[PDB]
C-alpha cells in the first residue's frame, strides 16, 4: 500500500546522549537521556524508563474510563513504576506498577480496575516475556 | 526475593483521562492524554504515542554512543515517527521510524546505525509482532 499517514511525533537528537520529542497534535515537549552509568546527562526519563513509564500512564487512562462509567472519582489516584532490567541484550524484563487509589474500593471494582489494567493497549504492545506486576494499595 | 529496588516514575491520575509523570532522579514531568477520539484532553502524547516515540528515542540515544566512538556529530538529526495500530485487542502493530542525519553518511556508517538501531533496549522491549520499520534519509 502507497498511502503513508500522519506523523505521531518529531525526534531530535541533541547531543550529550539528549533527545528531544514533539507530540504534533499538542505541541507539547518531552526529553530522554542515558543514564550517567553510560555517559549521558541523567537529567531527564531514559528511553526504557519512558518505556515502563507509559505502561502505568495506560494502566491508569483505562481505568479512568472504566471509573468514568461506573461514576468512581479517582483524581489523584498515583502509579510508582518500578523496572527491572535484564542483559545480553539489555532490555525490559519487568515492569512493577504499585497503584494507590485516592479512596476506598471494594473487591469486585479493585478486580475489574486490575483486569481492565492488564488488557490496556500499551500492556499489549510490549514484550509478552516482560512481568507486568501490579498492586493496589 | 524479598528486596523492592529504587522506584523509576511516579504518575498522577489527574482526571479527563489525563497523567502526570514525574522521573524521581532527574524530576523532570511527562502528561499524558487519551485522543478525542474517547474523550480525552488530547492535549499531550496518548500513552501508546509515548511507547512509539520511546522506541526512537532510544534509537537515536544508541547511534548517538556509535556516533560518539566514531566521532561523528550527529547534533540535530531527526526521527519522524508514525504509528498503526490494530484492533482486538487495541494494540500498537507497527513504529515507522524514518531518520534524517544533519551530514552526509556513507553505507558502511548508515548500515551501523541502522543495525545498532535495531538492537536498542526498547526494541528489544517491545512486542515482536510490531513491524518496527527504519528508514534513513
Ligand atoms: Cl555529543
Ligand atoms: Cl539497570
Ligand atoms: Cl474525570
Ligand atoms: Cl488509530
Amino acid at each position: 500500500l502507497y498511502f503513508q499517514g500522519m506523523t505521531t511525533s518529531k525526534v531530535t537528537y541533541q547531543g550529550d546522549l539528549r533527545t528531544s520529542a514533539i507530540h504534533l497534535q499538542s505541541n507539547n515537549e518531552i526529553i530522554t537521556d542515558a543514564p550517567v552509568d553510560n555517559q549521558g546527562k541523567g537529567e531527564a526519563f531514559s528511553p526504557t524508563d519512558l518505556l515502563a513509564t507509559s505502561l502505568a500512564s495506560c494502566m491508569l487512562t483505562i481505568i479512568g474510563i472504566k471509573a468514568r462509567d461506573m461514576e468512581i472519582d479517582i483524581a489523584g489516584t498515583t502509579a510508582e513504576v518500578t523496572k527491572v532490567m535484564a542483559a545480553d541484550p539489555r532490555r525490559v524484563s519487568e515492569v512493577h506498577i504499585a497503584i494507590t487509589f485516592n479512596q476506598e474500593l471494594d473487591d469486585k471494582t479493585q478486580k475489574i480496575f486490575y483486569n481492565t489494567a492488564l488488557t490496556c493497549p500499551v500492556a499489549k504492545s510490549i514484550h509478552p516475556d516482560i512481568f507486568q506486576k501490579v498492586i493496589i494499595h
